């Protein structure tokens, strides 16, 4: 590795650690989850869902934060920077959920401790669809194995994708991803040099991401049609409206 | 390249371009609302041809007879507009701005809004072309990113999912020998590639919103493509 691809990625690294740690510190500002006789009433199903609402809000806002630190994010006009954002902060979400799957235990933990079941989703409203595809999304992921720097890298490459709708410079967009492939090919070269199929597999799981982002756009459909608002932030970039 | 690659490659290739020469009769090209529905019945069934074209290269993809008829549909199914879309990209004139089905039938940006298509759907489909052009795939790259389009494991209704892994990755192996002798010093070709995969799943989500906007405006696919798109 060159030290510019080094530097590279102890920068996305370094943002990385900076946004959990902010996760850990918000962590007691979040509405606990009910553990009450969760008598299968209304109210306790829109207290699940609210609580996760939260740990959703969490995560958007540091990955706003984050972006402003990838290297070539701040060079691009701020309506581009939107709208990679828009479209890609979902996928880097659900990469940084399948990163927090517990294949062992089939759980995920949120934040610092807060660890959900298959089950717990479920409880809190959200439909199969939705909560099926995810957590095959998740094993898979697990399957590869992948270290810090290569979540990371994945997430910059995710990030810089030019086929987002309302992009003005997708060129452009394009030439600042080319650094971040480069890096993620010659970093998995040197990590796992005789297994020569990690690096197209972890591309292909950007394709995956696509499909379920389009599962992410049925379930909050699915919301609007049973009058379950989002908040304000998390409207902002999933609802049409 | 050892000589079961050369095979397999060559088999796509030749294959493609027998699905191609051997494939009819379409109803006349002709602003009314009568035209409109006109204007879409005949592209309706030219998309109709390229399904059949895509149907008999499939069965000629080793690995494809492998699978129990079930994956063979629910792989199809998923497969069929993303392989379209590449066959369109390739029938892109970059000169003319227009795209040529079947040796003769030419369309440009204005043909596709007057059949009442979205402009949401063409702006896209365009767009993607273009990119597809600039890439420059030759024959066997074009094949082989079909071939490892057909096997995603992750597609809807599949039943054996490590099956259709395990038979994509040959697939993959060739294409990742082939770029790094067909072209040396273009390190991000493959990359690059498979990238393209990453616009196809969601040039097929637009799609599904380009036939849920058929539904709803009165307008019916035919029986062939309404057996691959339409819900129940
Ligand atoms: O944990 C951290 O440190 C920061 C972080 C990182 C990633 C995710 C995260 O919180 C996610 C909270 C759980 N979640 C909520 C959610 C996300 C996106 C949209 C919606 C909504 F629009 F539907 F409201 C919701 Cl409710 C759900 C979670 C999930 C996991 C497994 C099955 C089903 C759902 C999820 C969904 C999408 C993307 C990522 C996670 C905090
Ligand atoms: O010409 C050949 O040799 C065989 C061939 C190869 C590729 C395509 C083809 O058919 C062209 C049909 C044009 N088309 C119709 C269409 C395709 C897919 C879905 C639908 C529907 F769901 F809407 F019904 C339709 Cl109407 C549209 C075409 C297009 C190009 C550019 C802008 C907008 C639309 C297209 C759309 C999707 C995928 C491929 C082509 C025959």
């Amino acid at each position: 590795l060159t030290a510019a691809q080094e530097l590279m990625i102890q920068q996305l690294v370094a943002a990385q650690l900076q946004c959990n740690k902010r996760s850990f510190s918000d962590q007691p500002k979040v509405t606990p989850w009910p553990l009450g006789a969760d008598p299968q009433s209304r109210d306790a199903r829109q207290q699940r869902f609210a609580h996760f609402t939260e740990l959703a809000i969490i995560s958007v806002q540091e990955i706003v934060d984050f972006a402003k630190q990838v290297p070539g994010f701040l060079q691009l006009g701020r309506e581009d920077q939107i709208a990679l954002l828009k479209a890609s902060t979902i996928e880097i979400m659900l990469l940084e959920t399948a990163r927090r799957y517990n294949h062992e235990t089939e759980c995920i933990t949120f934040l610092k401790d807060f660890t959900y079941s298959k089950d717990d989703f479920h409880r809190a409203g959200l439909q199969v669809e939705f909560i099926n595809p995810i957590f095959e999304f998740s094993r898979a992921m697990r399957r590869l194995g992948l270290d810090d720097a290569e979540y990371a890298l994945l997430i910059a490459i995710n990030i810089f994708s030019a086929d987002r709708p309302n992009v003005q410079e997708p060129g452009r967009v394009e030439a600042l991803q080319q650094p971040y492939v480069e890096a993620l090919l010659s970093y998995t070269r040197i990590k796992r040099p005789q297994d020569q199929l990690r690096f197209p597999r972890m591309l292909m799981k950007l394709v995956s991401l696509r499909t379920l982002s389009s599962v992410h756009s049925e379930q909050v459909f699915a919301l609007r049609l049973q009058d379950k608002k989002l908040p304000p932030l998390l409207s902002e970039i999933w609802d049409v409206h």
